[PDB]
């Protein structure tokens, strides 16, 4: 299509008309079939193994809720761990054409927490999330601790917030933004916005990108929000490995 | 493809989620460039000639503001006129991917009025609209008279919701592109915002008798067959009524 929703979304982002594109994709969002509970699904999302190794704890990465997001997001990051430890990434359900979307915030966190558990293979694990994925990684850790009394060893956040940023994500698997991806993005981002904050007791690392305007540690990487999981992935990875070894 | 907006809209129709589908399509509509003045457009809609003949007055048909609508909608009716007189049909602007959408109800009515004059080409003409095109035909006729002092010979209204589900369940089937869907929401959206205007030209309403449980005539047909299989009879009533003038 010359008039694809991908084209018109990208148009509206360049024109800073992000509120109108906002109202559009969530109205599309609202028309998608929903699940309230993971028992309604044929299967949980399948983890993609991105690295292997004998080190521990393994890393489980949450895809960002962006229409071009997916397991590919962590391939470069995972490359610095090749041979050193297991790294997997989780797709988010609803971004492929026949998939249902989470009906409530709680359902969205649960589905992340359940697919995390499966990816773990029963082994000690840490949850990682870049950017918008970090809140989901973080609340998935909290929900696992509070619901099943299963604690991740840690959570690692790659420049996550507590705009033009949305714009530059899409301005930079150069994946095609299908209708389902774009509507799934609206739904998941809309859930993010309504997530109830909750405490995890497991160690948390916030890696901050030095180029940008319950026990918590903070480290800085010589990178921007985007380069931290691209060109500068090795610096990010090394901070992660060194923080995890200091536990 | 499998998750097209066309498939979404038609699923929504089947499931009683029209209002949600309309909200989404208006929301998409709002992201397209608009015009408030016709001189903003590189060109008016282009009439399509469906019939030609020595008789008079010519008929100018206004496409319905539906995602599957267009000049083809009057091709059957025009078939009953194809050696008797000129019949053309107007596209509505905005349904094609290039195009801008009207910003207001008045803009919508003006673009139809102006297109119609282009189609008439200085001849006596009648404005005709099936269904939801009816109000736009009528109101363009009123604006032509009241603002520009030019009078159609007449206006003909052809039978002017599961009518929706009926409508969207063909014949000459049309791909409902994202541009067609969004143009539909914007143009149909303005139907609610239209204030009636009076016009002194003769107005024939042809009623689809099978929908029932200023001259009015009725024809033995439903809302849809009156421009499809019962088009010959619709065309006769039209020609005989105009001949009375």
């Amino acid at each position: 299509e010359t008039d694809s929703l991908e084209r018109m979304f990208l148009d509206a982002l360049e024109s800073g008309r992000i509120p109108e594109a906002q109202r559009m994709l969530s109205a599309l969002g609202a028309l998608r079939p929903s699940f309230e509970n993971t028992a309604e699904l044929e299967d949980l999302p399948l983890p993609a193994t991105l690295a292997e190794g004998p080190g521990a704890p393994r890393l489980i990465c949450v895809s960002t809720p962006t229409a071009n997001g997916g397991v590919h997001e962590y391939a470069r990051l995972a490359a610095s761990f090749r041979g050193e430890r297991h790294v997997s990434a989780l797709p988010l359900v609803g971004f492929a054409a026949g998939e249902r979307l989470p009906a409530t915030p709680e359902t969205a966190v649960r589905v992340v927490a359940e697919s995390t558990l499966r990816a773990s293979d029963g082994n000690p694990f840490v949850l990682v999330g870049h950017s918008s994925a970090g809140a989901f990684a973080y609340l998935a850790a909290a929900l696992l601790e509070n619901t099943w009394g299963i604690r991740p060893e840690a959570v690692v956040l790659l420049d996550t917030l507590s705009a033009g940023l949305m714009r530059r994500h899409f301005m930079v698997s150069p994946v095609r933004m299908t209708n389902s991806r774009l509507s799934a993005m609206a739904r998941w981002m809309g859930m993010l916005n309504q997530l109830e904050v909750r405490h995890t007791t497991v160690p948390v690392l916030i890696i901050r990108a030095a180029k940008e305007t319950s026990p918590v540690d903070v480290r800085s990487v010589d990178a921007d929000h985007f380069s931290m999981v691209r060109d500068d992935a090795p610096e990010t990875a090394r901070i992660v490995k060194e923080w995890l070894d200091s536990l």
